[PDB]
C-alpha cells in the first residue's frame, strides 16, 4: 500500500499529552541521512510541544530529562548514542516519562 521506511513516534505512561495525546506518529520523509536525534525531537516539540516544552528537555533544550527513557528500534536509545542517532527514514523512538519528582 505505502510502506515506505515511516517513523516511529508514540509516548507512553504521562508524555502522549506532550504532542495530542496521540497513541503513536508517522512521518513521511525522503531523505533524512542529514538529520539526526537532536533534530528530530525539535521537530515534533519545537514545532508542536503542546505542553511546557521546559519541562521534557534536559536543561540545553537539545536533550530530554533522565526521568524520560528514549528508545530506538525497541532498545536503549542512549546505549546507541542518546543524542546523536542519526536517521535515515525507517526509524523508530519512544519517550516514556518514570521520574516524576516535582
Amino acid at each position: 500500500m505505502s510502506n515506505h521506511n515511516h517513523i516511529t513516534v508514540q509516548f507512553a505512561g504521562g508524555c502522549e499529552l506532550l504532542f495530542a495525546k496521540q497513541t503513536s506518529l508517522q512521518l513521511d520523509g525522503v531523505v533524512p541521512t542529514g538529520t539526526n536525534l537532536n533534530g528530530l525531537v525539535q521537530l515534533l516539540k519545537t514545532n508542536y510541544v503542546k505542553e511546557r516544552p521546559d519541562l521534557l528537555v534536559d536543561q540545553t533544550g537539545q536533550t530530554l530529562r533522565p526521568g524520560i527513557l528514549v528508545l530506538v528500534n525497541s532498545c536503549d536509545a542512549e546505549v546507541v548514542g542518546g543524542m546523536d542517532y542519526v536517521l535515515n527514514d525507517g526509524d523508530t523512538v519512544e519517550f516514556i516519562s518514570t521520574l516524576h519528582g516535582g
